């Protein structure tokens, strides 16, 4: 059971946003960036962490430049054998919209 807590504003509508979850002590940024790579180049990668403890919580945010590229990945990351385990990824945003603007 992971708290669901919430705080950094993100308004993502149309920029390429992931989140994940299900790491390893030993998953950092730089580990997430070469685990993206294989789809193309990442924008930014976040990771939530603690004050009191500051490690790694166990959830991230990857940040894509394209919406093929950020698809890319939730598709492969989604069942991979991370740290012998089963790592969890989706988009950052909901589903609620069912085709935006085309152009």
């Amino acid at each position: 059971g992971s708290s669901g807590s919430s705080g950094p504003n993100r308004r993502a509508d149309d920029n390429a946003t992931i989140r994940v979850t299900n790491l390893s002590e030993d998953t950092r940024e730089t580990d997430l960036q070469e685990l993206f790579r294989p789809f193309g180049s990442i924008s930014r990668i976040y990771l939530a962490k603690d004050k009191t403890t500051g490690q790694s919580k166990g959830f991230a945010f990857i940040s894509f430049h394209r919406r093929e590229d950020a698809a890319r990945a939730i598709a492969g990351v989604s069942g991979f054998g991370y740290d012998h385990l089963i790592l969890n990824v989706e988009w950052a945003k909901p589903s609620t919209n069912s085709g935006p603007s085309s152009g």
